[PDB]
């Protein structure tokens, strides 16, 4: 039940996630999952970085739900629930600005 998860905002634009992930004590990897603005049926996880060229900024990661039943980002790494997808790139950065490292206050 991912409206039970702490790191579900639900129904927030893309400006806001941004606005609550550019905060400067936000460590690398701070994330949160919301809706797509405009993709039925997808999610979007937003994921602070931070480097010496960007200094703090955002990325934005479109995970899709099959009706067959995976949850992804890439079709060829894909999960039984949205839970397992957020476990796995908590340890795993894969093609992400970072790993998963904290949700997003």
């Amino acid at each position: 039940s991912i409206q039970a998860e702490e790191w579900y905002f639900g129904k927030i634009t893309r400006r806001e996630s941004e606005r609550l992930l550019l905060n400067a004590e936000n460590p690398r990897g701070t994330f949160l999952v919301r809706e797509s603005e405009t993709t039925k049926g997808a999610y979007c996880l937003s994921v602070s970085d931070f480097d010496n060229a960007k200094g703090l900024n955002v990325k934005h990661y479109k995970i899709r739900k099959l009706d067959s039943g995976g949850f992804y980002i890439t079709s060829r790494t894909q999960f039984n629930s949205l839970q397992q997808l957020v476990a796995y790139y908590s340890k795993h950065a894969d093609g992400l600005c970072h790993r998963l490292t904290t949700v997003c206050p």
